[PDB]
């Protein structure tokens, strides 16, 4: 039997389907980045949709340990293209604030509905936001210095392209 | 400049979306067999899905080897609900015909360009296609053979959770 | 001085008289399966019970830790015998739905009196009783598809006969 | 089938059930040391409360071995306050010198009935009763000494408290 | 951007300042063990002062991790004597649970702002005060059965001095 | 009873609290740092100000192995801002030379009472303070190579941020 509401089982799995999207999302950045010569920022791009996808996960799981099931929706088409390396982290800043609140949404509506497993359950993602969101935060700010001199995006380039 | 023609990127582009699909209709296998109960044969859909992800990204990056651009699309909602364990399987084994065959379309235009760079690329995962079909009918054999018998059909589950 | 209210400290102790008792549950469902002759699921349910007297242990020590102290009451008689294999386990998994609703009760109580430090120390019983149910529903499962066949229990009962 | 008599059968199972007892008291105890701020002999009676769990499941399978079985009974509330350290320690001799009691009168019932396995099965509870109120008599012969010299006491109890 | 509040920054900063006058307050403790030829209570508190500042760095980082700044501010003299051992520990304890309750009032203005993040961030500090604060009642409880005679004080002293 | 004079006294616990002043100073420079995104260059100043409370536990030491105690006093608010990396860098070579003539003024004083144990003890902090003085001057040097060019500023911040 399901021990989540139906409300809050439809919460879990709609959050799932958003870390899917933040996934392919991620993925199109690394689209865009590619063609733009700039192996090192795809890489850590790639390695971000990786990322979403374990998130995805641990929701998935989640779903099946408190008795419901999952079903996966259509992925809606990301963009493709951004005006330019800022402009595209940017999006990746704004997006990843949006699954911020969207995780707090959950948290609220699990909270009201006194269902503690589910509020603890979600601490551990409003946790990984604050390093998501900070790490997006830092890239602008170096963008921000480099004020697009290639030596500096060249090394910076690098830099993400060694993560993980 | 790219070194493909617009016709064979398409078509590599096409492949790329479809093996995307194909990682997401193996997680949505994944869905059902987890909510009826055998982790086993999730566990191996989930190590599929994973798979499809590496074929997507061989064609990612040999998109942007030969000076092309990779773009991204929709991905439909798979399905969800099978009558049974075996339907399920031969849903899969079905899949991977039509990938057989959407590869095969691909070499064919490109051997009628004279592309031998990306008929030999191919090459690859003709060859692995007749692997991944030949692993799904194994599969199907023993079932067919189990006949719903579910002390057989637990030791499969088994089995198959076991996927490296 | 004791630094958790009379009120928290009385339901805490409560608690932890609880534990035992569903560590003397536990044994007796030990008792059942040993009559029966599955001595495997007899196994699980000894473990089982070592790990409920960790779960009071911590309630102990947390008492004494706030500067409160332990008072243990008389023990229940708890049944003897089930109705064979699966309805013990149906049995456990209503115990289990119980004690995670004691747990809470403590959680809703502690919170409107402000204090902090017990409702976090309570979010460990709350995600391990998350698990604890799992464990259990993903055993009724399985006897739910084995439908009393004795292979089928044959090697369930050797899988919790390995339980560390 | 069984083979012990239902009036051994019975005597030992009463037996069990008085070890459940005598580990709820050492419990007991440790509340009351705990409360009395020594972690050291509280650590001790945490413990022997331990040991006497080991005992109980020494009693159960000899009876599983002869084709009977346990019925677990409800356990009294312990006593949760002493006069001091030392009528602590003589509470817990004397219990023990009822238990050794309780077993002897097993053992003469047992021979009574030509039960030679049972008569043999117990010698090990009589040496071990031996050795568990010889542990008691030391501890009362130091605390004697001590004559409440707390730089004795401390030793004493930081001693007890590295019981392993 | 900051995320956090200016209210929620604030307090956060206020508290980082609390933190680092706690971690100058166990100094100056010292300075008076110190002086009192206590030189393994003097060693406790100048571990407990390296602890504070781990507090109060860890502070810091989240500030930043939100997007905030951090303003340190005068440090306000200490006390730098106590009418005894005793005197001074319950200070410590004093001190201590007005951290507590400080950290306390952070969270509920969280909780109210629904700043999850910063909730879910002060967890690890109300764990940490809980067992801040029984370290202390600890040593108190030793103190005052030692009373005053040199010979358990130099035990205690000893045992203080091995802090890591 | 105390073997250095009540002026040296007085000088050696107001050096103390001057190295717990420049170590407040150095955990200002880190909140610039960090509030301007270079985290290396706010890694190397929470590192000094380790540092200077080395520094300030050698004071406090010696002061007790001559018989004398400390006396910790009120620490000034540091100033939180500066006009660039430079700056920051300026102010702290600035200081350290402040921090050279303060003790230069005790190595003085010492000789003139020949409180020769106070003047060797000295010695150590002269030829420290001729390589904290250093260190600073080096990385001013590189700071005004670099000539605001970014690349090598982030150069310079990831090898600062590398200081054990
Ligand atoms: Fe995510
Ligand atoms: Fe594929
Ligand atoms: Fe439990
Ligand atoms: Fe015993
Ligand atoms: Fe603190
Ligand atoms: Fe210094």
């Amino acid at each position: 039997m399901m021990v989540i509401s139906e409300k809050v089982r439809k919460a879990l799995n709609d959050q799932l389907n958003r870390e899917i999207y933040s996934s392919y999302l991620y993925l199109s950045m690394a689209t865009y980045f590619d063609a733009e010569g700039f192996k090192g920022f795809a890489h850590w791009m790639k390695k971000q949709a990786q990322e979403e996808l374990t998130h995805a996960m641990k929701f998935y799981e989640y779903i099946y340990e408190r008795g419901g099931r999952v079903e996966l929706e259509a992925i809606e088409k990301p963009p493709s293209n951004w005006n330019g390396i800022k402009d595209a982290f940017e999006a990746a800043l704004k997006h990843e604030e949006f699954v911020t609140q969207s995780i707090y949404n959950i948290l609220e509506l699990a909270s009201e509905e006194k269902d503690h497993a589910t509020v603890s359950f979600l601490k551990w993602f409003v946790d990984e936001q604050v390093e998501e969101e900070d790490q997006v935060r830092e890239i602008l700010d170096l963008l921000e210095k480099a004020n697009g001199q290639m030596s500096v995006i060249f090394q910076l380039d690098r830099y993400l392209g060694q993560r993980e």
